[PDB]
């Protein structure tokens, strides 16, 4: 009824913005979109504003295999952003990693 | 530099199963598929399995506008599951609606 | 078995460059898919080059609804294209007009 | 301005149906999707019907990188399609392959 794509990664990285951030939080990490959309192992990179948490901004993203999860992980810009601009802008967040389930 | 598209609508919806429910829970959650991606506003639904957490199974999801997420919603299947089903499967969870930021 | 989408619109738009426009072609094209991809009622836009043919160029599109693709079709850039652009860079072209089967 | 991504690959196969054969043809084609799409190296298989030719159906495809495109190919059900199926069912077609344009 269902199989487990094994080899595709998909992530959901959510933050939740300090108050007073959320606008340079969404630029932030907007910034981060035209590279790595670039990415020969990037499926998709979307980024998106909560209608619930207005303060909550999460990409949502597909790369072909871990190691081109790990190799956009490991790029300077998004190493910058988890270093340097996320401390300023962010309260709190969270990453999860998946596989697909196809049915 | 970005622009949110007001009119579609992402949801991420997570599920965190009982000890010994996940298979259960993948299953129900996979049986909702068919018939969702059948939805005339449907734009997306796929299914996903933790990583990190191998109790989590989650959603990620698109649909033309505010109106078809909310039919989808209404679907006697989708009800089903959040009044019969979750409750014997699952110990918590998580839905939170978006807009796509176009950058 | 399937269901027929009659609501979503995908488009495939394939360009045959002229000897010598294939690069002026493919810049021509690209230089429509930011404001594209910022339509509220845009789903996909995407562009690509063709292994077999390097002088082909083609969109594959989606679009909420054929009221979201007529739209697209009337804005300023896309009609500078096809009236101003295209004749100068294009041997032929065609574009088709599909709905989507779900299975 | 743009970058071709020089490794996933996408797939447009157009099949134009002989007379009194296109409900066979769509129902031909779209039974090849579930066990494509859980292909581990698919990223995209979504079948479609022509609004301007009714007798034409076409595949949208996108794969992680030609040896998954390969792989799809070689497929037992594909090449029986190819071989068995498209002679009975089909008047002319028309495959082509290409890299995606990130703009």
């Amino acid at each position: 009824d269902y199989k487990i794509n094994q080899q595709q990664i998909v992530c959901v990285a959510s933050f939740l913005s300090k108050e007073g951030k959320t606008e340079a939080l969404i630029a932030a990490l907007a910034s981060l979109i035209p590279d790595t959309r670039r990415e020969a192992g990037c499926i998709r990179y979307e980024l998106n504003v909560s209608r619930d948490e207005p303060r909550r901004v999460t990409f949502v993203e597909k790369f072909v295999d871990i190691a081109a999860f790990d190799e956009h992980c490991a790029k300077d810009a998004i190493q910058h952003y988890f270093h340097q601009v996320m401390p300023e802008l962010v309260e709190s967040f969270h990453v999860e990693t998946y596989h697909q389930v196809i049915a």
